[PDB]
């Protein structure tokens, strides 16, 4: 694969049931948390897409848009910019990289987060 479609989380009980499947595999995931009117978000995305193909069957990527989900699952985040990357292992968020600048870059930021948890 050259590009995997990161699935988005509905709520929190949706969370929970993900952190059990990574629990299973003993695996991390990542979230990328999101909003569709940040332009950061929108030019990370296909940059992330291409980043969970290089580790299809290893690490499920998922996606959450800050304002369409429930406030409840964006406190489990504690998430207070965008896009905010974070890998949760174990049932708990171990690392972030927060975007803000161009997407190749926060690519290989988070490349070195996922090199060091995985
Ligand atoms: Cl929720
Ligand atoms: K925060």
């Amino acid at each position: 694969p050259t590009s995997v479609e990161m699935e988005p989380i509905d709520d929190s009980h949706h969370l929970d049931k993900i952190l059990l499947q990574a629990r299973e595999l003993s695996q991390p995931i990542i979230i990328d948390w999101m909003a569709s009117w940040c332009r950061k978000c929108i030019y990370l995305k296909p940059k992330l897409e291409k980043l969970a193909a290089e580790y299809d069957t290893k690490i499920k990527f998922y996606c959450a848009d800050v304002n369409k989900v429930p406030q409840a699952l964006v406190k489990r985040g504690n998430i207070s910019k965008m896009p905010t990357i974070q890998l949760w292992k174990d049932g708990e968020m171990k690392a972030e990289v927060i975007g803000g600048h161009k997407a190749w870059l926060v690519i290989e930021e988070v490349r070195e987060m996922i090199q060091k948890f995985v």
